[PDB]
């Protein structure tokens, strides 16, 4: 039985607090964070003079004093997850997990996770093996590190929000991040040499973002550095071009200078088919707007690349289901705290699985020292995770996690290398 | 009886490699992350680095890692030492390097040994580590929590920019607990990150090292301004004092005897670089006109005349990084010669958790201060949260809260905090003297 159930607020990436959960069972304790249009509702306090109304005292409150108390009395064993979240989602009784707060109810989920692993003795990426039914042997994740930025986190015109190296060709995946390592730092010493020392601080998510005017300015010096690192044809490239940030939605039009023309969705669809026939990318996320569906089916029908869903599926089985029927994307990019348990998180890959998707766990721009969705994309067979630039330990605890992974799995383990899209079935 | 020592390479905050080692005993697995500088003193223990340049740029520490599983581990599980018992772990550890700066073994296979034992060694206690460290360190209870020190806006190596100095701090000593402090350098920090991108750009918003804002700036007034007008925006003028690291030995032009307050640029401009004398000019004319606290490294590494001359008319803390490198004959000689009032506690600047100890035992004997310090290469690892309690040195550095290695610490001081409840008090204005508080 669990003994104790209890919250804190601890502070995220950004300097921002958010969810901390405690589990106590018999194997010890299990904690987890939770990391920060349609997504799942998370419970800020609002209080403008407490971390400018970013508190997380009432989710905690709600974990402490109704979730916890009512989780040990229901008194359901921590290994039978989707037990444990069809209780939580009872407990809310809303669709968002606005009555408790989705950050409340996630945290509760992860922890639990933790707890049901560790009653059956098996480290988590295992048990989610185990709930999302995945083969063995494990798949370890290709790393998509976002090693450059552009959009709302840079000051020039480049209006793209993500640009990614995919070290694919690596035999493992401790060679794919010395690989990426190597690359990062080159392209850190060649945005200092191009644009100015000051070009070499990071943003969110570890990478640089200096006033780039173009897309292919960017990927010119994303392919220099990966030149110098002498890597040339063995990385790939993806983006997450956050679109829905640059849509304006009055006229059907996209702004790729919203910053300071403006494009149909046939004439920005024209540019990616430049770019992807110019660049060795291999995926782009959100290439069109959250709710731009005909624009998606349009490009999916001429792509023969990775079409990642961000804002546009937002981890949720009901958004998922209409661009499957859609044809809209072919991959998911998966947040957890998008939809908010540990269970709907791995509906959302099965489903996206059941239509040949790709599925890429992913982090969130504020994430903590938490290494869950390291297990979750071992224990998904993914083969894809998206968890920043290898820069800012927030994003490189992931990775040493599945280092670490890698290394308790020996021949267990596969790297999904250039089978990342269908390494479920790999 | 430890059961396995294993070691293998994992990533620090600034993407290089680092050492991890595991220590499994019958209380389970127990882990440590060594950190890594980028202004690293010369008198630093010896980081052992692979050299190899076409994999990490040099930077693997695969032969640290090989030194670990193939020689440290299977003498130490064979010499069959208690793991609570930490001096004879590092007595060990030292005489199975058998070198001064640990250049044999490396101070990073060393130290990762160390810090993993000393958990184990708390946890066959039943104890948690900064428990464990406070009985190995002889500090009364109860237990005092640390000001964090918060390195909100960055300069010097750990930076892009025009700024010489390297760190500029805020200290909330005046919030009524640990938790309390933290909230208001966070919003602080908020109101400073909104601030400099508004006078600078939205480029002077992304961080530096250690997750401060980066903005390109000539002076540290301006930087101190800029905290300033953050503190005030936030509320809290008056509540939160400011602390400096200049990281000097920087810009020591060692032969002329002059520093480079433009070392960024090759605009010399000579004529604008400062004598010791004309820079303690500087330090005193910033400390009298902004609530500066706490200077450290104000003069270079073996600079020891700069140092003394500026101690002598300084009621301030006086911090040795560089200057001390965690060292027990550097403080001896700071000692003596009257060089600084507080000790940068950098674990693997000495390279075994005893000797990191015996630096901190040594200082406060000179009722020196002690601020337990990360590296700006950090990691998830949060030992030195739990040695801040340990040491009741009532203040740590640990960065802006900002990047999670820099935060991870903090979140663990707020475990501790909530753990201890009544059994802890926080340092506050005492931080100086927070070991006989
Ligand atoms: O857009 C994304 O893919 C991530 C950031 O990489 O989302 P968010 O910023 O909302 O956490
Ligand atoms: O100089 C310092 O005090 C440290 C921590 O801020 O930096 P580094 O680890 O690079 O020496
Ligand atoms: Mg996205
Ligand atoms: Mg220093």
């Amino acid at each position: 039985p669990i003994s104790k159930i209890h919250a804190r607020s601890v502070y995220d990436s950004r300097g921002n607090p958010t969810v901390e959960v405690d589990v106590v069972t018999e194997t010890g304790l299990h904690r987890a964070i939770v990391p920060s249009q349609h997504e799942a509702h998370e419970l800020r306090d609002g209080d403008k003079t407490q971390w400018g109304g970013k508190g997380v005292l009432k989710a905690v409150k709600n974990v402490n004093e109704t979730i916890g108390p009512a989780l040990i009395k229901e008194n359901i064993d921590v290994k039978d997850q989707s037990k444990v979240d069809e209780f939580l989602n009872k407990l809310d009784g809303t669709a968002n997990k606005s009555n408790l707060g989705a950050n409340a109810i996630l945290g509760v989920s992860l922890a639990v996770a933790k707890a049901g692993a560790a009653e059956k003795g098996v480290p988590l990426y295992a048990h989610i093996s185990d709930l999302a039914g995945t083969k063995k042997p494990y798949v370890l994740p290709v790393p998509f590190q976002n090693v450059l930025n552009g959009g709302s986190h840079a000051g020039g015109r480049l209006a793209f929000q993500e640009f990614m190296i995919v070290p694919d060709s690596a035999p493992s995946f401790s060679e794919a991040l010395r690989q990426g390592a190597e690359v990062y730092q080159k392209l850190k010493a060649l945005a200092k040499k191009k644009y100015g020392q000051s070009a070499g601080n990071v943003g969110d998510e570890g990478g640089v973002a200096p006033d780039i005017q173009t897309a292919e300015e960017a990927l010119d010096l994303i392919t220099e550095a990966i030149e110098q690192a002498g890597y040339t044809g063995k990385i790939k490239i993806a983006m997450d071009v956050a679109s829905s940030e640059f849509y304006k939605a009055d006229v059907k039009k996209y702004d790729l200078d919203f910053k300071n023309k403006w494009l149909t969705y046939e004439q920005l669809a024209d540019l990616y088919k430049s770019l992807a026939a110019k660049y060795p990318i291999v995926s782009i996320e959100d290439p069109f707007a959250e709710d731009d569906w005909e624009a998606w089916s349009y490009f999916y029908k001429t792509s023969d690349f990775q079409i990642v869903g961000d804002d546009l599926t937002v981890t949720n089985p009901g958004r998922i289901k209409k661009a499957i029927e859609l044809k809209s994307c072919n991959a998911l990019l998966l947040k957890v705290n998008q939809i908010g348990t540990l269970t709907e998180s791995i509906q959302a890959a099965k489903d996206s699985y059941a239509d040949n998707w790709g599925v890429m766990v992913s982090h969130r721009s504020g994430e903590t020292e938490d290494v869950t969705i390291a297990d979750i994309a071992v224990g998904l067979r993914s083969g894809q995770i998206k968890t920043g630039a290898p820069c800012r330990s927030e994003r490189l605890a992931k990775l040493n996690q599945i280092l670490r992974i890698e290394e308790e799995l020996g021949e267990n383990a596969v790297y999904a290398g250039s089978k990342f899209r269908t390494a479920v079935n790999l």
